[PDB]
């Protein structure tokens, strides 16, 4: 028993960062085969990172204007090309240390890993989620970008997030590794700002089976409630719809702890209006909403990787 | 910026974790250079686990007892001893993934990075504290045993706790890598129990500095305090007394924000007793204690490890 905000292990992404510098730029690139993908704002000169024109920029490079360091081996750059907003370096060694991969565009509400690396080394992990936003709260300091997030299911590590820019209110900003932004932030040093956030309802409702799971119970209830009046109560406190499909993810864990959905909605809707008077669940004094109906399974359950 | 519970990376441990198989038990073992470190209580028959003699255990067992599996790849044992509360596998082929390395027995308030793993495979990874009780509030499930925690710094692995049992509370109890326990726990199905615990004051201290050099400001006070007199308050709300070595520790913290440490010791004061009054600090409704202050510079400055 126990539940803590869990990361996967991160030594198949480890392998596969590098740094990468252009001009007096340094940041972090990700090595799969032959490739480096890496933010496409490393181009970018402290003179024109206003309203940049990167395809312009680009034109403008040569392969060796770009230095790829692995460890300290230097890898040559043989091509390069930009798609949406990531570069693709085209290098002349396929990285031994690739694991079996997959890119992936996440909605908004589930959870990643991250590992945060500087100089293409990595300084730490830990566990995401995409805000409803499309922020997400991370730990990111200069020299961050190109750090990727990531979930590993068995043997395959799905990339899902690289790290771009640090927004004005401290949260992260970020794109698949395909270069699509999540949310509507664009590369360069304008005026955008997060929007307007939102509680990710359907994990609170997991974290609460988590909490019942592993013994804490004081927060359930007799009562219950319908969908639409639960939603109703939901909107009030900022969080979002639930949906059907929501309920049905919450499925197996319904099943395994015997609480209805609907009866956990009741819970949460008491919770919501009461607070935690002085109470913690699973030692936290605030509802929590970073552990997808996934994760908590995975957790409770032990499954691992290979 | 962004403040988050980060763990050192883990593909170091991943490449040392293996399954060892004793009759129907099986657990996680470490494999470093040709010898398999793993907890005695794998020997444990579910007959004897109340008061077993492990000694006598153990001089029954041959060799060929042990089945120790690394990936797909079963590795033999050509000796056993057993250390204290650990065994002490010798195989005939020394792990080519073994990393510079240490064992090191922490003090209680001292943080680490704890890798669950099930039959030999990484499941997650996540930072913990001992606790001043000399447990840990982990997550482990049925298997995990032999699971080890660790630091990192630069390259070498400093090993610090490995996992041997849950207590009736849901916390956790283990070993260092020799095979000494934690606290006053023993390896035998007895009536143990935790202990009272404390909060660990120092580290609520950094992570408050940590708040301020991420922006949180809200809880800072004109106060000042002597380190007598908040030791008084810290009593009554079962926090460990202050040392002065503790405030030499914070004193980079204290030179960056230019928060005094006794300053800041007036705020956690007013905390204590006034509570939060609806606010968070850091994304967190209690006070929390498990970054040390080296967690605190090491994430606001981006230490890596290599
Ligand atoms: C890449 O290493 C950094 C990561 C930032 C630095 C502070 N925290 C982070 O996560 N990315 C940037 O600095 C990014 C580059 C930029 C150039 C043109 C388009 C994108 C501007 N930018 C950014 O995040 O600007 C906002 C910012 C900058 C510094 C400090 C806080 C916020
Ligand atoms: C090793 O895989 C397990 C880990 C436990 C299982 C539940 N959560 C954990 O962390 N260790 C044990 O089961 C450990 C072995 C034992 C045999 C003789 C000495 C030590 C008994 N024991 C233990 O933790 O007992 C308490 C317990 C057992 C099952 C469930 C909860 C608590």
């Amino acid at each position: 028993s126990g539940f803590r905000k869990m990361a996967f292990p991160s030594g198949k992404v480890e392998g596969c960062m590098v740094q990468v510098t252009c001009g007096t730029t340094t940041l972090n690139g990700l090595w799969l085969d032959d490739v480096v993908y890496c933010p496409r704002h490393v181009i970018c000169t402290s003179e024109d990172m206003l309203n940049p024109n990167y395809e312009d920029l680009l034109i403008r490079k040569s392969n060796h204007n770009f230095l790829v360091q692995a460890g300290n081996v230097q890898l040559r750059v043989i091509g390069h090309s930009m798609q949406n907003c990531v570069l693709k370096l085209k290098v002349d060694t396929a990285n031994p240390k690739t694991p079996k991969y997959k890119f992936v565009r996440i909605q908004p509400g589930q959870t990643f890993s991250v590992l945060a690396c500087y100089n293409g080394s990595p300084s730490g992990v830990y566990q995401c989620a995409m805000r409803p936003n499309f922020t997400i709260k991370g730990s990111f300091l200069n020299g961050s970008c190109g750090s990727v997030g990531f979930n590993i299911d068995y043997d395959c590590v799905s990339f899902c997030y690289m790290h771009h820019m640090e927004l004005p209110t401290g949260v992260h900003a970020g794109t698949d590794l395909e270069g699509n932004f999540y949310g509507p932030f664009v590369d360069r040093q304008t005026a955008q700002a997060a929007g307007t956030d939102t509680t990710i309802t359907v994990n609170v409702l997991a974290w609460l089976y988590a909490a019942v799971i592993n013994g804490d119970r004081w927060f359930l209830n007799r009562f219950t409630t319908t969908l639409n009046d639960f939603n109703l109560v939901a909107m009030k406190y900022n969080y979002e719809p639930l949906t059907q499909d929501h309920v049905d993810i919450l499925g197996p864990l319904s099943a395994q702890t015997g609480i209805a959905v609907l009866d956990m909605c009741a819970s949460l809707k008491e919770l919501l209006q009461n607070g935690m008077n002085g109470r913690t669940i699973l030692g936290s004094a605030l509802l929590e909403d970073e552990f997808t109906p996934f994760d908590v399974v995975r957790q409770c359950s032990g499954v691992t990787f290979q």
